[PDB]
């Protein structure tokens, strides 16, 4: 791992703090907070309204949220400095004690990549809760950057791109707070994740990596954003929560808890709108900002993909 200074933010702190909010508190002063990060083509709310913010609510936390614009289309990296940012003004603001951090889809590669490259919050944050996260990128990703018709972020979420490279080499595939990783085989947005094992992109070496097929069997199915919206997800996330190692524990759930519709405690409404879930991201997707080459590392993420093509070229160290 990375050690040493935290890199320079590229945006100004007035513009990282103004992406960062609290369910009826401020950042500076606010009683357990946990932070999520929300998923490609949302804000934190259109994530997280449907599901954790309410449940998380429920277990007795103040639900904060990052929102970078526009929709986390843009640069992976710029994301991650809302991220670091709200991390050190949430840690700040409860009175210097650790919070956890829950995460879908592209969130959780930004929670990795934050405490990979900036080490100052690897001591601020508890436990990372990832759901669905794609640490490895997705496949699914390649076809649509051949045609240049791919945002910033989603470049960057590619398989093989210098942004998963940067963060493979510098042992972010290796977790770094106690993490749980809840995931499944029968994901339409991240792939591979088939194997059960390190191969997945959900996985993380020494986390509790949870693929739902695992525990429920090989006809169960939850997709990209029941990974996140599931009864069976809501227990593992619970225990994760609870847990006194930071990670979720087998003891917690079983057998029982293998329900995929949206988690019991929603509302009617909540459930209707977390089943629909996919649908208003991919259309933010589509309406966003599109190029033809993945953004350039940053220079403290250079040395760790040297050879691989950006922008402004192939990557010198
Ligand atoms: C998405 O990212 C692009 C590229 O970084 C941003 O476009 C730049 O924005 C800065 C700061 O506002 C301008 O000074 C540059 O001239 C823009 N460069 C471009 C278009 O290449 C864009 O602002 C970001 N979008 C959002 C919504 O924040």
């Amino acid at each position: 791992l990375p050690s040493g200074s935290d890199p320079a933010f590229s945006q100004p702190k007035s513009v990282l703090d103004a992406g960062l909010t609290c369910q009826g508190a401020s950042p500076s002063s606010v009683s357990k907070p946990i932070l999520l990060v929300p998923g490609t083509g949302t804000t934190g709310p259109q994530s997280f309204d449907s599901n954790w913010i309410p449940l998380s609510t429920q277990l007795g936390y103040t639900p904060c949220w990052i929102s970078p614009p526009p929709f986390m289309l843009n640069d992976t990296q710029v994301n991650t400095e809302y991220m670091v940012n709200a991390i050190t003004a949430l840690y700040a603001g409860s009175g210097n004690n650790k919070l956890p951090v829950l995460t879908w889809s592209q969130g959780g590669l930004v929670a990795q990549w934050g405490l990979t490259f900036f080490p100052s919050i690897r001591s601020k944050v508890d436990r990372l809760m990832a759901f669905a996260p794609d640490y490895k990128g997705t496949v699914l990703a390649g076809p649509l950057d051949a045609l240049a018709v791919s945002a910033p972020s989603v470049w960057q979420q590619t398989t093989g791109s210098a942004l998963t490279t940067a963060l493979r080499n510098a042992g972010g595939l290796t977790q770094i707070v106690p993490t749980t990783n809840l995931y499944s085989a029968t994901d339409e947005i991240v792939q591979p994740q088939v194997s059960n094992s390190p191969l997945d992109s959900s996985y993380l070496f020494n986390g509790k990596n949870v693929q739902a097929q695992a525990v429920c069997g090989p006809l169960f199915v939850i997709d990209h954003a029941g990974s996140l919206t599931s009864q069976f997800s809501y227990v593992v996330g619970r225990s994760a929560l609870r847990s006194t190692t930071g990670q979720a524990r087998s003891a917690d759930y079983g057998i029982t808890d293998c329900n995929p519709l949206p988690a019991n405690d929603l509302t009617p409404e909540q459930k209707v709108a977390a089943a629909a879930l996919l649908a208003p991201a991919a259309a933010a997707i589509v309406a966003g900002p599109k190029q033809n080459c993945e953004p350039d590392l940053m220079p403290y993420a250079r040395p760790f993909a040297v050879g691989k093509r950006t922008c402004s070229g192939i990557v010198t160290p």
